[PDB]
């Protein structure tokens, strides 16, 4: 149960501040390789990164979970390179996000699951590097095609040990779903983070979820389109409530008794092809502090609500580490 | 000269030519993430070894693989094949069926500048430069089809590289390309309007053909088909008419061991136009010279990079 990164093995007291949804670059499988003038060049990229991770490294991150899968265009040499650089540890990712390809979503829930499994048991690509969380996502109603991944996400665990993280679109309450199906394939729910949880503010919802078990990704705390009304790609990205709003559903969790199912995040990127073109600029403008954001902003403002400081540290190591432990 | 994934070739080097073919039909990064499902990257190659040399035996010299970036095109292993096969293969730049985001949410000119870039500078690190434009179509044309094929006009403007089209979803689907890419500017006889041997409309191909336009058939009843090509040349336009047999070997990209059907539905693979096509049409009365023109000169003349 030492945790797999694009370094390699380490053991859990290394892994330290994580931050468990982030992203190097979103992007489409192959995409950097065939167009890094998109992104200025492959070495502007890899520096802006290096940059921002650094920036994070000296807020007192350690580890980031890159949770982009083949199908965002996870490039696992970019992170391995950017990792090194700035010396912070990087979980690279198997599973499926909302752009498959034909030739994954063409697949079986069997071929599905050995997909998953090559990227966890034997390495990524040719690289030797292997994943150490899987990745899935629904909108809406789940559909025939992500019910697949789902189930081939829970085998892959049950298999491997590690854990299973989510996007939900919305809520839209996705969670409940998702947990149906991965309880239906006997998944324990303390393998699994329902992620950009922090969309809604139906506590309801989200605290029925965390007394199950599940782990409640508060992952997107710095997303916020207020200010930028007048830019309708903004507002459906980042949505229109503030970072404060996101960031009190944690004080929220934790007075209801939730602090050890509280997972935080910026959800942030140093890269984006994969929406409308120098996107990445409209969200840098928003927010400056990157990956910082969590524990330069965020871990204050909690601290001055009143939130002791071993709780914060409890969500942002210990809950990470006990997610992210290979864990049958 | 026409680019080809071991450099440049001069015209009378290209020989015979199949216009409209693949290594593998796959997704961007498919074949790298999971080669397993090919068996092996290794069984794979030595699959479209033994084909590409199958097919060369029969007369081949040049494939072009219009296998764009989203079906998954990977030029280092049709370098590495069309080494060992020694047969030709020119590289295509393009938009497929199967865009990601990162393709479907560009303008026209960012298109534009990718299928530039993969043309003039070279497809990913590797120097291999596109020698033809790649574009899908459905239906009547849809949206962002159209946006792909204005930037495929765009970049054939700019260098000379021909633009072949195929069509999955069917309908008297040429006029409506030609109409598009005659509004940016384009000469008909830098495009081939692909798989045309899926109708039997003979005075729509005609029409088309009139215009200038190469007419690709291809396909692997096939003896009807194969009439079509005797009906054009009747017609006046064995100058217009390429033939191909849209074949890979491998696929990933429809149902599991889908290859295995096509497989057993043609054994012949690649040198099924050689084989069989080309015996029928001789049989039929077609002239040496006229099936020389068809395979040989036609395909130099649409390769070769030219403004006219
Ligand atoms: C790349 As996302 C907006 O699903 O975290
Ligand atoms: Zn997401
Ligand atoms: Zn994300
Ligand atoms: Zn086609
Ligand atoms: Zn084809």
């Amino acid at each position: 149960d030492r945790i797999n990164t694009v370094r390699g093995p380490i053991t859990i007291s290394e892994v330290g501040f994580t931050l468990t949804h982030e992203h190097i670059c979103g992007s489409s499988a192959g995409f950097l390789r065939a167009w890094p003038e998109f992104f200025g060049s492959r070495e502007a990229l890899v520096e802006k990164a290096v940059r921002g991770l650094r920036r994070a490294r000296a807020a007192g991150v350690r580890t980031i979970v890159d949770v982009s899968t083949f199908d965002l265009g996870r490039d696992v040499r970019l992170l391995a390179e950017v990792s090194r650089a700035a010396d912070v540890h990087i979980v690279a990712a198997t599973g499926v996000w909302l752009d498959p390809p034909l030739s994954i979503r063409m697949r079986s829930v069997e071929e599905l699951t050995q997909f998953f499994l090559r990227e966890i048991q034997y390495g990524i690509e040719d690289t030797g590097i292997r994943a150490g969380i899987i990745k899935v996502a629904i909108t809406g109603k789940v559909t025939p095609f992500q019910e697949l991944v789902l189930r081939a996400a829970a085998r892959a665990s049950l298999a491997t040990g590690v854990p299973v993280i989510t996007h939900t679109a919305g809520s839209q309450r996705g969670g409940e779903q998702q947990a149906a199906i991965f309880e239906s394939e006997g998944l324990s729910p303390s393998r699994v983070c329902i992620g950009h949880s922090d969309e809604t503010d139906d506590l309801s919802y989200l605290t029925a979820l965390a007394a199950r078990g599940y782990l409640i990704g508060l992952d997107s705390i710095p997303h916020s389109a207020i200010g930028l009304e007048d830019n309708a790609s903004a507002t459906a990205f980042m949505g229109s409530r503030s970072w404060q709003t996101r960031a009190l559903l944690i004080k929220a969790l934790i007075d209801q008794g939730y602090m050890k199912q509280i997972l935080v995040s910026n959800d942030w990127l140093f890269g984006i092809s994969s929406y409308v073109t120098n996107f990445m600029d409209v969200m840098d403008s928003v927010n400056p502090d990157g990956m910082a954001f969590i524990p330069l902003r965020v871990i204050p403002f909690l601290r001055e609500k009143g939130i002791p400081q071993e709780t914060l540290a409890g969500i942002t190591v210990t809950n990470p580490a006990r997610f992210l432990s290979p864990t049958l």
